[PDB]
């Protein structure tokens, strides 16, 4: 089944022109689309209804939309609406013109500490909003931490997300395999908000070190290292940053910081956080003083 | 970790006395130092080994030294040797007593055309030597164009410099952010010797106009102007000078003059070049 050249909404009679191809997310394909009337450009997620025939996939799609449409925060990908024809489901999302932290990490590898801190603070602010709205993402990775023109982080891809119905509710079932598998998900012990802090722990490590904390050449060794909490922080990592990674990457979920305690860590409160990053930071490391002061030209 | 009062070389047993503070280059600190034996005064670059613990910083430091130690030209800062203790790396460089073109430009702003031509010819001569030795500086700015007692230009600071291994090699990765970002570096398209001509273009503009060609109050507008090659030459600039700036500041790297063609421009061949500049030119405009 071919994808339509123009995407028409039965209800609001809104019509979008299928522009540049952006990429595919497993089962879904993503295109740059523009409203023919207003000329406003969006990120169109397009899922073949042929691949939703399995009821367990319809649950996943409906749950993703239900969660994403209820969210509105400057560090969460905007949800502008959804619709369907008889062949495809169309989801209209905020366009983040600088792709995601995955593309940045592939080009730059290890970031400077101020860059890491700049990105991580926004990731935590976004996740804080989710957790306060009783949402667990359960699949935070570089690839779904999107970047807009101003290099502001936007959390997207709620494909594995669940809503907590009461305070201390623990979940078992996932409709897919998270990128950063927390030890309580691997052991099938039940999980809550703490999985998001684990993945933020893996993300922080990757940004500062330039490679993942657990990932090896084979998944069998990868998952054994996660089970036994076997990872090594290079001595070149600063003591405050090293400390915060150790807090987040703990086997005991109750031992990890909450998202509120995470934001109030010395790493953020006592560390230099740039107000802006120059656009050159996508490809080349920026200059920072040993002791940056807001009393300087 | 405190910096030693006297700097001792394990090999050669050479010993220098840490004199007047000259300034800091981001991660490095620079001091006026003198050989206790010969009394010869040098510029000592001192880098804490604590800040080199990240291997990708050790590559940058070793590459800078490797390139700089292989160079010997009257328009390139002399490299007299390097050594280390367990806490610091020490690099001994030629002392340029009149600092750099940045300090001159801050005091004088727009130079006269003969002054501009005098400085630019030496900058090009230095860069010509680099390019002939398959070296791209990639960070030429007023701040690393140093001036000796006689106001002769010396190119220093090979912190972002790379050596070209083969004919037609194009480079991607920079270990820092150049002051004058060429459009092919901004677009991550690959770059070669042409970036040096771009920066010489920006430098020539700044010397004659008294402000940078692209730099605005915000970096977002600055980088958009570079991408689209949006800049304005004041009508008061002479036509031959204006022409040469237009040749160097082109988006297409292949369209720019080479460093050899640059030197043979009408601006240099047909323009008045002073043999010397008087020391008063640091603070007040000279007569010709
Ligand atoms: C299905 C798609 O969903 C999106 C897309 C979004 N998106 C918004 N603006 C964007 C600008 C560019 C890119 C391009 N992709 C290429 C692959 N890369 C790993 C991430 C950026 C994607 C952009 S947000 C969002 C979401 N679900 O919230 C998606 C989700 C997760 C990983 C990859 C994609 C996909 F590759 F398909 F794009
Ligand atoms: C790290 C240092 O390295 C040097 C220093 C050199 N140098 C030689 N004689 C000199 C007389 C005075 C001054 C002082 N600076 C103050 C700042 N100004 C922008 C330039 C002159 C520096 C002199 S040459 C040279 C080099 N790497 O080739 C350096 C490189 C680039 C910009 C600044 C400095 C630093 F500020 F640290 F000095
Ligand atoms: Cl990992």
């Amino acid at each position: 089944k071919e994808i339509p050249e123009v995407l028409v909404d039965p209800r609001s009679r809104r019509r979008y022109v299928r522009g540049r191809f952006l990429g595919k997310g497993g089962f879904a394909k993503c295109f740059e689309i523009s409203d023919a009337d207003t000329k406003e450009v969006f990120a169109g997620k397009i899922v073949p209804k042929s691949l939703l025939l399995k009821p367990h996939q319809r649950e996943k799609m409906s749950m993703e939309i239900s969660i994403h449409r209820s969210l509105a925060h400057q560090h969460v990908v905007g949800f502008h609406g959804f619709f369907e024809d008889n062949d495809f489901v169309f989801v209209v999302l905020e366009l983040c013109r600088r792709r995601s932290l995955l593309e940045l990490h592939k080009r730059r590898k290890a970031l400077t500490e101020p860059e890491a801190r700049y990105y991580l603070r926004q990731i935590v602010l976004g996740c804080q909003y989710l957790h306060r709205n009783r949402v667990i993402h359960r699949d935070l990775k570089l690839g779904n931490l999107f970047l807009n023109e101003d290099l502001e982080v936007k959390i997207g891809d709620f494909g594995l997300a669940t809503k907590v119905e009461y305070d201390g509710e623990r979940k078992k079932t996932l409709c897919g395999t998270p990128n950063y598998i927390a030890p309580e998900v691997l052991s099938d012990a039940g999980h809550s908000f703490e999985v998001d802090v684990w993945s933020i722990g893996c993300i922080m490590y990757t940004l500062l070190v330039g490679k993942p904390p657990f990932e090896t050449s084979c998944l069998k060794e990868t998952y054994l290292r996660i089970k036994k909490n076997e990872y090594s922080i290079p001595k070149h990592i600063n003591p405050v940053a090293a400390s915060l990674i150790q807090k987040m990457l703990q086997t005991d979920p109750t031992a990890r910081p909450t998202i509120n305690e995470l934001l109030n860590d010395e790493f953020f409160t006592s560390g230099y956080i740039p107000a802006r990053l120059p656009i050159t930071c996508l490809t080349i490391p920026p200059r920072f003083s040993i002791a940056p002061s807001s009393l300087d030209p």
